[PDB]
DNA sequence: GCCGTGCGCATTCGCCGTGTT
DNA sequence: TTTACGTTGCGCACGGC
RNA sequence: ACACGGCGAA
């Protein structure tokens, strides 16, 4: 904790700790080097152990060095094999089929896809490959014109969307059938390749270095081998594993080396930034306020939940676990095809949403008998708060019940009380009163002292929303009946906001009308924005039911496209994303992609959606409803969307003058500070290479023809898209962290479980958590006007040049902020 | 300079393992 | 060396009036 | 900075 105590690692740590968890920390900080390490080469080595090598971190900043020198070469051939008054090489006519440079890649990605594949190759080999390699790409590549504009048809949806070595040749094969523009091609037989790639690895060795000898046999140069091979180790060492602590993070005290305590090369950074440009902007900003969240969540100490995780370990093995969505051990057994071998889709989601559960599971299991474990933290650029290691107390349902504080104290009657509206809310109870969530958990007593007696037999928990975190709550339910009011507890109990992006929007406009649906004004009832969407949507498809036009030839008319959804059951969760979004500039197009894949795709994929005859259309209708219904909902929130859109949208132009044509004011990044002090700099930067994609080989970069560089080139269109969601983010960020340290230094909180707009303590302090979220909610849009402040940020540096048809801040509204003190449903 | 025919882009952020049968 | 189809609407770009 | 599957999240 001093700030002199920044020194050995380890000497400060056993000071504090004892030298036996000091080595603890420091061997576990090692352990994730290493684990991430051997991740990077087990991958590394199936990379190359299946000619991919070019692939590879490691390789691309060899490539990058030669894949130019190429053209001082392939080019510089050609506009010489010119100056020959004969016959051509046979080579130089198969290979001006395309793009030079595309072909230059093609090679050296198929000269190391060989060099790097097998352990016996030669001329003939890499040749029959490149040569090989620069048809199909030829073929299915040359199709780049006579076929643009059409190309991207969507007629292949995402054109290769299945990756796949051959595969990207496989459903693009007999694709070629298809007549289309001329048609017909002449394969280049099977002697004209090996000719083919010999002229490409010759001027190859006449331009790069790799390929070197003392028919003959190819090897790759000594010093470009070992460079991959230095890259690699220079790069398997950067992307550990991180794991939770066993002692309280190293305090933060400046833009890197928070979190863990063993000093490395590449310490943590506050901020996740992707240029250092961008971190070191932080470098000697004051933001007390905001090291102090930081820190302070960072303390907080966690144990794993020793009896969840005892039903965790056996009941996430049973062939037919009794949780909703746990992915099984094993798959379904072979998929007719018919539109019933999607499995190969839903099996692929399953190994990897099982590939985490396990190491979830690994890590708890790992961490179990530790008197507790804590997790560095740090932020995004908008500055929302991130546990650093992979298991944390921000992952899912089974993590969060395996993880619950270590501080506990005697619950007490408002601890009890809360854990019951908890528990109410663990099992979905949550869109109604207090009082009939507390009905709820006692009227099913016996439910739950059931589940907590044995949780194994009586699975009722896993039938619930969060089943882990339910059953967490019937364990520490079953505790106090054995206990009572003096029963220790330290069960996370969380309050989340209700649509917290609303909730900001309308704080900071002061929007009544939007405040009242996401509960920012006291209320008997409980007001759920998702709910009210769907209700008016549902009028709607009432109304279109009995009387909305018919079928014109196929296309299914509404009326019997809204009697589908009725048939359905549309439902608070259909619009939640789309409503949610609107505000955020998500339009009508972007629900239909929502609803699809939300909804409907997966409903299908159960079997439960055999009444939408093409997901389509019945997408489309939805998305157009919730959007004409949303639309008459979040009005306040979208013109301050708009109104921040304008703003990214003058900021990031570049003004000439009207008639000399020069640059007045450059394109610029929008910039605001939020209220507890966090600065965020929002410039995002159209691509440097303009990169080529070239269909099967994959895709690469390349220096730019043109000399333009400079900085790199702001995305004006990225820089409007986002300003609306990451400034709502920073700014809930930003009350998330006000809350933290408000609890902390008014109420005296400790222990403290972040979901970004989820705030948890233990029961004893729920009360005051429950206060907390609320003051700072009150004090921060009461004493700052974010927008106006906003605009006081660019308004001045950077700006006018004419620039000045920046619209109006947005009205305020009559929404009594300080009503969100007396706001049973608001949470955050 | 001022309105048509075209083209591009669908909200944003975090992070991981696989690249097949 | 045997899963994979598919639409719907605002600014930014030329650029001939 | 482009890919697929996941999850977290607004
Ligand atoms: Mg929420
Ligand atoms: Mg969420």
């Amino acid at each position: 904790s001093d700030i002199e105590l920044a020194a050995i690692p380890f000497n400060t740590l056993a000071d504090h700790y004892g030298e036996r968890l000091a080595r603890e920390q420091l061997a576990l900080e090692h352990e994730s080097y290493e684990m991430g390490e051997a991740r990077f080469r087990k991958m590394f080595e199936r990379q190359l152990k299946a000619g991919e090598v070019a692939d590879n971190a490691a390789a691309k900043p060899l490539i990058t060095t030669l894949l130019p020198k190429m053209i001082a070469r392939i080019n510089d051939w050609f506009e010489e094999v010119k100056a020959k008054r004969g016959k051509r090489p046979t080579a130089f006519q198969f290979l001006q089929e395309i793009k030079p440079e595309a072909v230059a890649y093609i090679t050296i990605k198929t000269t190391l896809a060989c060099l790097t594949s097998a352990d016996n190759t030669t001329v003939q080999a890499v040749a029959s490959a490149i040569g090989r390699a620069i048809e199909d790409e030829a073929r299915f590549g040359r199709i780049r014109d006579l076929e643009a504009k059409h190309f991207k048809k969507n007629v292949e949806e995402q054109l290769n969307k299945r990756v796949g070595h051959v595969y990207k040749k496989a459903f693009m094969q007999v694709v070629e059938a298809d007549m289309l523009s001329k048609g017909a091609w002449s394969s280049w037989h099977k002697e004209d390749s090996i000719h083919v790639g010999v002229r490409c690895i010759e001027m190859l060795i006449e331009s790069t270095g790799m390929v070197s000898l003392h028919s003959e046999t190819i090897e790759l140069a000594p010093e470009y081998a070992e460079a991959i091979a230095t890259r690699a180790g220079a790069l398997a060492g950067i992307s550990p594993m991180f794991q939770p602590c066993v002692v309280p993070p190293k305090p933060w005290t400046g833009i890197t080396g928070g979190g863990y305590w063993a000093n490395g090369r590449r310490p943590l950074a506050l901020v996740r930034t992707h240029s250092k440009k961008a971190l070191m902007r932080y470098e000697d900003v004051y933001m007390p306020e905001v090291y102090k969240a930081i820190n302070i969540a960072q303390n907080t100490a966690w144990k794993i939940n020793k009896k969840v995780l005892a039903v965790a370990n056996v009941i996430t093995k049973w062939k037919h676990c009794p949780v909703e969505d746990i992915p099984a051990i094993e798959r379904e057994e072979l998929p007719w095809k018919r539109a019933a071998a999607a499995v190969y889709r839903k099996d692929k989601a399953r190994k990897s949403r099982r590939i985490s559960l396990e190491f979830m599971l690994e890590q708890a299991n790992k961490f179990a008998n530790h008197k507790a474990i804590w997790f560095p933290y740090n932020m995004d650029w908008r500055g929302r708060v991130y546990a650093v290691s992979m298991f944390n107390p921000q992952g899912n349902d089974m993590t969060k019940g395996l993880l619950t504080l270590a501080k506990g104290k005697p619950i007490g009657k408002e601890g009890y009380y809360w854990l019951k509206i908890h528990g109410a809310n663990c099992a979905g109870v949550d869109k109604v009163p207090f009082p009939e969530r507390i009905k709820f958990i006692e009227e099913n007593h016996e439910n739950i002292m059931a589940c907590a007696k044995s949780p194994l037999e009586n699975t009722w928990w896993a039938e619930q929303d969060s089943p882990f975190c339910f059953l967490a709550f019937c364990f520490e339910y079953a505790g106090v009946q054995h206990h009572g009011l003096s029963y220790n507890c330290s069960l996370p109990l969380a309050f989340d906001g209700s649509c917290s992006g609303i909730q900001h929007f309308s704080a900071m406009l002061r929007d009544e009308v939007g405040g009242r649906a996401v509960n920012l004004l006291p209320s008997e009832t409980v007001q759920d924005i998702y709910g009210i969407v769907a209700k008016k949507v549902n009028e709607i498809l009432q109304a279109d039911a009995i009387n909305g036009t018919d079928n014109e030839v196929v296309k299914l008319g509404t009326k019997a496209l809204a009697g589908q959804w009725l048939a359905y059951g549309v439902t608070r969760s259909v619009t939640k994303r789309s409503v949610m979004t609107l505000a955020y500039g998500s339009k009508e197009f972007g629900f239909r992609q929502q609803v699809l894949e939300d909804t409907i795709q997966p409903a299908i994929d159960s079997g439960k959606g055999l009444m939408f005859t093409q997901p389509n259309q019945a997408a489309g209708y939805m998305a157009k409803l919730i959007w004409e219904s949303v639309s008459v909902t979040v009005v306040a929130a979208v013109e301050a969307m708009n109104w921040l859109k304008s703003a990214a949208k003058l900021l990031a132009a570049e003004v000439k003058d009207k008639k000399t044509g020069e640059i007045l004011r450059k394109r610029c990044a929008v910039h605001w500070v939020t209220p507890d002090g966090f600065p965020v700099w929002q410039e995002y930067k159209k691509p440097i290479q303009t990169r080529l994609n070239l269909m099967f080989l994959g895709q690469f970069r390349l220096q730019p023809t043109i000399n333009t560089n400079k900085d790199s080139e702001i995305d004006a269109h990225k820089q409007e898209s986002g300003i609306a969601p990451n400034f709502v983010h920073s700014q809930d960020g930003s009350h998330l962290r006000k809350t933290v340290v408000w609890a902390h230094e008014k109420y005296g909180i400790e222990s403290f479980a972040l979901i970004h707009d989820s705030f948890g303590t233990i029961p004893a302090d729920a009360a005051n958590l429950f206060k907390a979220v609320r003051e700072t909610m009150v004090d921060t849009y009461e004493s700052c006007d974010v927008l106006a402040d906003f605009y006081d940020q660019f308004a001045d540096q950077l700006h006018e040049s004419q620039l000045d048809k920046m619209p109006a801040l947005p009205a305020k509204g009559n929404l009594n902020l300080r009503d969100i003190l007396e706001s049973d449903f608001a949470f955050a």
